[PDB]
């Protein structure tokens, strides 16, 4: 049963989401205090990272989780999560520095909190907008709960800087969510409007000028409309070049989710998910993965699938991913919510087509709690919900681990092992399911579109924050719901540790990375019993390797990364020898040692 389903993931996915966070979470051991990393995966694929975005969307399930109930290990990780902002606001990195704002743009960093210096699909501007709905969702607790001078004096400065680079940079192109697609995206461009009308009302409740950012918003959402494509009733997610596809993608779905506020009700122009648009493009979106994965084989219309990125997708030879069959359960659960809160479900010429795949034959009209239309409609949606959450079900493992991917044949699991947002996404999709549903972010004005679009932007300052501390013991409000902290789930304390050494090292040609050490497994400074790595990774000025040795937990060691050529002669990396101590917690039996060659 789907509830079953729910019943027994829900632990399991908050688990190994919050294991996920630095610096003590399981399987993030020893990373950045409020570090998140994408996955623990650190070869095929490597994505022990921190990307802006990845951290933004879990941070804004947790902070909306700490919302409902406060949770003081939550608390500490939501703090964490923003002071770490400080210190990567302040880098200088590829995609530039904070004191003309271009470097905020930049997608993901090492986890030691420093530039990721490879080349890649550099900037992605809504990493600025996401940092920021998730620090102005905290801010809205502290000022409820009397801290609004910790807002001023700790976030606002973060805050205020990835708004001011929205209101910047948000009329030029940049890579997609996908870090693919140099463009203009649906979801990026439809984040930041949120962003500044959110950034707009926060200024004004601390007293600062929120004018820079209200006056550019309108334009932002005037903007947006130009990803929908009429004579196919779908959203084109990534305009302002031929990305050489439909622009039928997940996108356009996670962006419907992502906004969604049901004080705007069923409204088209910020796409909420019971909108005629949203719901036109959800058909047109799920019709595209029909016919093309092997596990969908002989699944009719009207019954749910499972839904990959976009169709034209190569990466794993394109699969079926968690996060996307969830987002498609969520977009239907947060329609329903609408129709049942306000009684009536309108079907519109747009939304023709996917009302009428549920309830065929069905007219264009509006139709009240009551009639039986109403509830042909409601109950049929409700059933294909539960059969998207039913579809990814089918498909995880029996212990409940969410990979990025599963197998377009055979449904097992590809890609990155334990995606922090496969897990969000499973959380937020079923919260959904429950009624429960974020703060509001809007009234009917961050819906009104302008009747032309200017492409207006404000060149803004930029200065780094300076306070990198919270005070202790920034308690709740009486009357507010509350609970005791967040304890992970138990596991034994493991006697043997698999430590990922993983080194930053220019090599020539045919050479090889060699971890010596002290420690038997590491063959005693034994330069032939020394342990090779995987020159896998090594790319253009991101030269990357990484060995697993088991060492034991609780042992003290001394290192060194040598690079042995393919003549078998070794190099020595300068003094001083490393030192690492093999950690020895309950449920932690992999971590990663980062290091850079010492010159
Ligand atoms: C910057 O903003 C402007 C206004 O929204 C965008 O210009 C529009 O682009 C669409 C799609 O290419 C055209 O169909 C419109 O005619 C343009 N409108 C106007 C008034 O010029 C522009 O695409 C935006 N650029 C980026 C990179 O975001
Ligand atoms: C955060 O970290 C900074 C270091 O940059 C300290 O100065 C501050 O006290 C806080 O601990
Ligand atoms: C790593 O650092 C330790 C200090 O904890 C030294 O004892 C060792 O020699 C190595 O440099
Ligand atoms: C790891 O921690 C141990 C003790 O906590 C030290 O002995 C070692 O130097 C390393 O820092
Ligand atoms: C070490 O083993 C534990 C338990 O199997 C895992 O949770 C962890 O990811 C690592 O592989
Ligand atoms: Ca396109």
């Amino acid at each position: 049963s789907v509830d079953d389903f729910i019943s027994t993931e829900t632990p399991i996915a908050l688990n190994n989401l919050l294991c996920n966070v630095g610096p003590d979470g399981c399987r993030a051991f020893g990373t950045s205090a409020g570090a998140v990393i994408a996955s623990p995966s650190t070869i095929d694929p490597d994505y022990y990272y921190m990307w802006t975005r990845d951290s933004a969307l879990v941070f804004k399930n947790l902070i909306d989780r700490f919302t409902e109930t406060y949770d003081a290990g939550l608390q500490r990780r939501i703090e964490q999560y923003i002071t770490a902002q400080v210190t990567l606001q302040g880098l200088s990195n590829p995609s530039g520095s904070l004191a003309d704002g271009s470097g905020l743009g930049e997608p993901k960093f090492e986890l030691t909190l420093k530039p990721f210096t490879g080349n890649w699909g550099r900037p992605q501007r809504d990493g600025p907008a996401l940092r920021a709905i998730a620090l102005i969702g905290y801010s809205k607790w502290l000022i409820n709960n009397n801290y609004q001078s910790t807002v001023s004096n700790v976030i606002w400065p973060i805050v205020r800087n990835d708004l001011n680079y929205v209101a910047q940079y948000w009329n030029q192109t940049g890579f997609d969510l996908w870090e693919e697609v140099n463009g203009s995206s649906f979801f990026t461009v439809a984040n930041q409007h949120r962003a500044l009308v959110e950034g707009a009302t926060l200024a004004a409740t601390l007293g600062q000028s929120g004018s820079a950012y209200s006056s550019v918003a309108p334009q932002v959402l005037c903007f947006l409309q130009r990803f929908w494509v009429s004579s196919g009733g779908y959203v084109d997610s990534n305009i302002n070049t031929n990305e050489g596809r439909t622009g039928k993608d997940v996108n356009s779905v996670l962006t419907s989710i992502h906004t969604f506020d049901p004080n705007l009700g069923c409204d088209a122009g910020t796409f909420q998910p019971c909108s005629d648009k949203a719901l036109s493009n959800l058909k047109v979106v799920v019709d595209s993965f029909r016919s093309i994965y092997g596990v969908n084989k002989g699944i009719p219309a009207g019954a749910a699938v499972a839904i990959g990125r976009y169709a034209e997708d190569v990466y794993y030879n394109g699969n079926p991913w968690y996060l996307a069959t969830f987002a498609a359960a969520e977009q239907l659960y947060d329609a329903i919510y609408v129709w049942k809160k306000t009684g009536s479900i309108t079907v519109t010429a747009t939304s023709l087509a996917f009302f009428q795949e549920l309830v065929p034959g069905v007219t264009a009209g509006t139709y009240s709690s009551s009639s039986s239309t109403f509830t042909n409609i409601i109950n049929a949606v409700s059933t294909y919900a539960d059969g998207f959450l039913s579809e990814a079900a089918k498909y995880v493992p029996a212990d409940g681990s969410l990979a990025e991917q599963f197998d377009r044949n055979s449904g097992t699991p590809l890609s990155a092992l334990h995606l922090t947002w496969s897990y969000a996404s499973f959380l937020t999709a079923t919260a959904r399911r429950a009624g429960i549903v974020p703060p509001s972010w809007a009234n009917s004005s961050a819906s009104t579109i302008p009747s032309t679009c200017s492409g207006a932007s404000v060149v803004g300052s930029y200065s780094r924050p300076t306070a990198t501390s919270f005070p202790p013991s920034q308690t709740p409000k009486p009357g507010v719901p509350s609970g005791t902290p967040y304890t992970p789930l138990p596991c034994a304390t493991p006697t043997s540790v698999a430590v990922t050494f993983h080194e930053l090292v220019s090599t020539q040609f045919g050479q090889t990375v060699k971890v010596a050490g002290n420690a038997a497994a590491l063959g005693n400074w034994s330069t032939s019993a020394a342990v090779a790595l995987d020159a896998v990774n090594y790319a253009d000025n991101h030269p990357l390797w990484i060995g697993t040795v088991n060492l034991e937990a609780g042992d003290v060691v001394e290192y060194k990364y040598i690079n042995v050529g393919q003549d078998g002669s070794v190099t020595w990396e300068s003094d001083p020898n490393h030192t690492y101590t093999v950690p020895a917690v309950a449920c932690v039996t992999q971590v990663v040692k980062e290091d850079t060659w010492q010159s």
